[PDB]
């Protein structure tokens, strides 16, 4: 049976599934694909290894609850990155058979509308959104499935709430219509020890697996000793050529066999000196003193905008190379795919690249157990411990954290250790959040519907607050009461339309409404420090830094830092040589100027200089930034503020892809980021429509002027050759031009 | 030879010209068509009696120079309504041979470019600024020919100087490629005395004639006696039935002819008050106490914004009535309507319908010589006279102007009088003018070539200024000179590009700028006070209701009446009781509530009783509102102003039809003003695509719904039965949605 021919599949994804090499489940699948009525609706949860194939069972559920009962779907994921790389896998998979996949993640929205759609991959933020807006105007019979990748996140997370009001909103819907299923869903987690709780809350059947195609060997590391899990030893490890830790030498032993390592660092300037230090071993130790893939990847990465790494140079045409959160989007995913494809053999790596993509490694090496001054978690020591081992390649799979003397405890308490219980999280935000939610969709109206809803919660399944919450509510002029029937105000509306948190949105609506009384139009700074979201830790600000640019700014725009807030006795002076809300101003100023030139189109390494701030918190601060914008967008347009929606209506887009107006029209097309566009709209292509039938040779010359084969690096494509590259544009911009009338 | 089949015309051209009744023409016509090259592009000038069929040589000359050579042609007429009018009657008149003829008329302007456009009716104001636009980026190619109505309007006039001006330029740009033409210039004027001049100016050839095709009997009434042109007795009047001027006696005997009369009025007042008298008798004299036709004319008026009239309520149904600039613009095309189909017998109108459509009748009194409390003037007094007689209807015209007394003098010197000869009116605002189009246009560079300009002007063929104008532009930074060349500057090419007096446009510039640092989104008013013409006399401000008003504005509104310069310690309050910038500012703010209430969609009545201000006059400043709105904005676009240009980019079109927001895309519909699309829109149509498909007979209910058979009236489509109407609706909505993509 295990066979993906025999199970009912269409023949086309078939043939799609034959390309990755998924030809033939494993039994563990098929377990959970037969459990009782899972196939009809009955909710299913289940667990395994990540490298075990979990998501098959999921996209298969999802051709299902598609094909046979056509309605819409959701595949939740965590993060932007994954699910980007879930949404063109999928649209790879399901193209040929037609189901429209488009992608709700971060800034981005689909061109079509929601209705057109079959299959919405987004992040778990939007899903929320797009749910609460199939609620408000009576859509929910389009849903009929929701799939949650990393059910584990709906515990304790910043984004892990927003997961468990997706679902006890929905159950409630399901179960109110009752007064196999009506709305299916389907999560994916860890080993979790409350999983069963969750299968039952969610009334799902549950599956549970520890089945791993390739073994995975954890040891730690002490001295010149390897011992296994269970404290005992299994190797003598001696360096071959080393000049205790002998990371080097451990990267090298892996190397020898033809294979790749990761190494999981502490930090960026860790993962910097740890790549550099592999590269000059690599080089003395290998030189007395592909490759054409190699060149090629070093060409990709110096026609980048930031162009090339100096440490990158010097390590890259070595095999080792590092990856951490300071580099842009675009050199971690090159340097991903660089180590995907074995081109890089040893990548040193953060915390941050386990919770990502999916880039397994023969040998997993974390350097100490203490990461960032406070032991690794165990959710993150088994996220990086699962890429030990590529599936179809490797017999085994290592993993080998490096510890030492007291640290040696903490190294097998991780070894030993096991993932904690699920929470809620559930008067507290997200509470507030879902009172909200369900009495401003006109789900549920009096006070008996709104504690029914609670007993509908994580909470009520895990085993007052309603009454606070509804009361904040009222206080707030969230909600009205009349003969104790709880309906939706103007404010109230708008805060679950635009999908801010109430909370946050009290001082957003007081910031709006204090902006529209006086507005400066001669720049765009004051529609900028509105869409800015906040400052959280996006940076490291540097206040001789700040102080400075301020004494260097137009004669217009301290007209702006003052009608905000912003002041000079307090803006990078007394902070200088050495309260709440004026940091929060000035934060807040400092962030709306970086945005200003990420708008002009400054280059990143000119912000960079300018700033202090490295490229990678550039990409992730424009795009918060993007999203605040579209969210306040929204949030004007649903209170009547047609002077503010108009301004802010395109600040979305010229913080998504960090341009000018004039490029506006032609980054709508894929591979138009904002360099492509730019040196495309000097040579007088300047709309949409002159570039469908924009010369294609003449647009691959261009393309081929202008560097800061296949040098040209598209997000999703990989590496392009300029003339695919601009074939691929114009033929974006015809169907752009041609499907949107 | 005086046949229209003889002379080479299209066929279809030919069989519209039959429906209108042009089937021969008169001598004059030919000989000024046979008047040398004049064929080929010799400009033409001439003269005639306008109820002599002036326009046919000019609509014969475009059909030339555009069928053969084909180009643009411009068509530039003196004001809106006749411009309108003629725009109306060449596109019925030149539809099936495909030329394509569109209007640049107040505010409204081609949905289709300029260059897809054939034939451009344009006022002078905007003939001039679609010049400049066509010099500015080098297409003066495309421009063949240029027909300029009413040339006597190029002397002394508030849009005479344009003329002028549009002329000069054309001019020089011929002759300065000479270093039978390549932009022919047709013009059409009255018996003027210095024609020659004008004639040899433009180097057109000169046609003079004096034929009337119903002989005009022009004579003064004083006491009971009537006295021809030259002082001798024709007549000795005796009263039928009255109850000296006897001006009712003299409208019962034409009426008693089966006959209509033109009554001139110098007043609104006195208009109202002269047509409820002859009403009066009317019903008394012929009642001792067509009519479906008139019923349906009442009807008709009954189904306006404004509703039905009590004056013409009382009038209308007896073949009585009134036409002054009071009425709306539709009563007052339905009143000429009315007339010109012999339903209304007796109009009495003011001096503004002398020089506006083409109204004959066979008797025109003018009450009175004195006009305002000035002497009727000679051109004003020849508008008048010469719409006495219907061409092929009457045998004769008969003109009565009744004076009495001293006022005997004046009315004998008025039949004795002749036309004024025309001047030039070119330091001066319209030599500034010129002399900015020239330099910023990059016609003319150096200051020989500035003079040379000057020498091919109206002041050099009528036989220092220009220094004195340079030296202005140049101390205003609307010129920057180098090694002596001027170069327009950024405001220089500004003010050019929106079509603005660059006296006006300092104080422009100074005001949008101020604006930019401070604006109030949070209302229109703001974005109003830019668009905001001026006071100049469009109403008479009361000072009590304008206090009123003011004391009873929204909690934001003075923020915008403080951020732009109104006060509440002179604001309608020493005035009330009883300083050129600030009463120019409260007399704007008053001006701007106004505007507030049109695009408010707050009905006609609604707005005269709170501010009042009769519904005329409402209209004129809503038209120039729009106008000057569309310059604005054209003029912050050209500056670089992107968040100024972004926010008035739409009041043009919500102070044309007087709209909110939402029916933006509604009146784009021809048939959709600003209530057949308001009833349209709350039964869900919100859009022109839901339009397009709308269910016919469902929009014909709908019209049927809502009265405040061809009672809907549209403007240029004259009366509308309901089913047609929205039956137009719905295929003007489709042709929208269906060529715009
Ligand atoms: C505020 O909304 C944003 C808009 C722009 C960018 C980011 C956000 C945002 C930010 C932070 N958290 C969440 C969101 C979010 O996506 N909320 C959404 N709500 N609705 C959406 O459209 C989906 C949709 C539309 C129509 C139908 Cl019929 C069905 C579904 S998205
Ligand atoms: C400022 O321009 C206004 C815009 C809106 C409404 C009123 C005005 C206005 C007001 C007062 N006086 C004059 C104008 C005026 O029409 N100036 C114009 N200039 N160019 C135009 O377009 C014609 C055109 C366009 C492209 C080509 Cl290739 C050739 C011709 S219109």
């Amino acid at each position: 049976k295990l066979l993906l021919a025999n199970w009912g599949l269409p023949k086309a994804v078939l043939e799609k599934y034959h390309s990755f090499g998924v030809k033939k489940m494993f039994e563990w699948q098929a377990e959970c694909l037969l459990l009782g009525q899972v196939l009809e609706g009955k909710n299913l949860v289940y667990s395994a290894p990540t490298s075990a194939g979990k998501t098959l069972v999921a996209e298969l559920l999802i051709l299902k609850r598609v094909l046979e009962m056509r309605k819409k779907a959701l595949f939740i994921l965590p993060f932007v990155s994954v699910a980007k790389e879930k949404k063109y896998y999928l649209q790879s998979l399901f193209q040929e058979v037609g189901i429209k996949v488009d992608g709700y993640m971060g800034s981005t929205s689909p061109s079509r509308h929601f209705s057109s759609l079959d299959i919405a991959v987004c992040t778990i933020e939007r899903a929320n959104g797009l749910i609460n807006r199939l609620i408000e105007e009576n859509k929910m019979d389009l849903l009929g499935m929701v799939v949650v990748d990393e059910l584990h996140m709906l515990g304790d997370s910043h984004r892990g709430y927003l997961l468990e009001l997706l679902l006890t909103k929905i159950c409630y819907i399901t179960r109110k219509s009752a007064s196999s299923n009506a709305v299916q869903i389907v999560g994916m987690s860890a080993t979790l020890p409350n999983l069963e709780l969750v299968a039952s809350w969610l009334n799902a059947e549950l599956y549970h697996t520890d089945f791993r195609p390739v073994p995975l060997l954890e040891s730690v590391k002490v001295g010149n000793s390897i011992y296994d899990s269970s404290m005992k030893l299994v190797r003598e490890f001696e360096p071959m050529l080393q000049v205790e830790d002998h990371v080097v030498s451990l990267c090298y032993e892996t190397i020898c066999d033809n294979h790749s390592v990761l190494l999981f660092c502490p930090s960026k300037k860790w993962c910097e000196k740890l790549a550099d230090i592999i590269a000059r071993e690599f080089y003395n130790l290998h030189h007395q003193a592909e490759q054409k893939e190699l060149l090629e990847v070093m060409d990709q990465l110096r026609r980048l905008p930031s162009g090339l790494d100096s440490v990158l140079q010097k390590t890259v045409p070595w095999g080792v190379a590092f990856h951490h959160a300071g580099l842009t989007f675009e050199e971690r995913d090159i340097i991903e795919g660089a180590f995907r494809q074995g081109l890089i053999r040893v990548l040193a790596a953060t915390s941050t690249l386990s919770s990502g993509v999916n880039l397994p490694a023969r040998r997993v090496i974390i350097r100490t157990p203490i990461f960032g001054g406070r032991p690794l978690d165990i959710l993150t020591y088994k996220q990086m411990v699962g890429r030990a081992g590529r599936k179809g390649v490797d017999t085994v799979g290592e993993s080998i954290l490096i510890c030492k003397n007291s640290e040696k405890s903490k190294g097998i308490a991780l070894l030993q250790g096991s993932l904690k219980p699920v929470r809620s999280c559930l008067v507290t935000g997200s509470m507030i959040r879902a009172i909200l939610e369900i009495i401003v969709g006109g789900v549920a109206s009096t006070s008996q519907d709104m504690h029914t809803y609670a007993a509908c919660t994580f909470l009520a399944a895990s085993m007052g607050a309603i009454e606070a919450c509804v009361m904040w509510l009222l206080e707030n002029e969230f909600i009205q009461s009349t003969e104790k029937v709880y309906h939706p105000t103007h404010l109230g509306s708008a805060t679950l339309s635009s999908s801010l948190s109430p909370a946050d949105t009290l001082d957003i609506f007081a910031d709006l409404q204090r902006a529209m009384k006086g507005f400066v139009l001669e720049n765009d700074l004051h529609i900028l420090y509105l869409v800015t979201p906040m400052f959280e830790d996006w940076t490291t600000i540097d206040w001789y830094r700040f102080f400075c640019l301020w004494e260097k700014l137009p004669t217009s725009m301290k007209r702006v830092a003052e009608l905000v807030g912003v002041e000079e006795g307090f803006l990078a002076r007394c902070v200088k040589g050495k309260q709440h809300r004026q940091m929060a101003i000035h934060k807040r100023f400092f962030t709306s100027l970086v945005l200003l030139d990420l708008i002009s189109e400054v280059p990143l390494r000119e912000i960079n200089q300018k700033y202090g701030c490295n490229r990678g918190q550039i990409q992730s601060l424009q795009q918060s930034a993007a999203v605040y914008a579209g969210m306040i967008t929204v949030f004007s347009n649903r209170l009547g503020w047609h002077n503010m929606e108009l301004l802010l209506s395109q600040f979305q887009k010229r913080l998504t892809f960090g341009i000018q107006r004039e490029l506006c029209d032609l980054v709508r097309v894929s591979l138009l980021n904002a360099q492509r566009a730019r040196v495309l709209y000097a040579s007088g292509f300047h709309t949409v429509a002159d570039l469908a039938r924009a010369n294609i040779v003449e647009v691959e010359v261009i393309l081929k002027n202008a560097v800061p084969m296949r040098t040209i690096w598209v997000t999703g494509r990989k590496g392009l050759t300029e003339r695919e590259a601009a074939a691929l544009i114009v033929e974006e911009a015809r169907m752009i031009l041609q499907q949107d009338l």
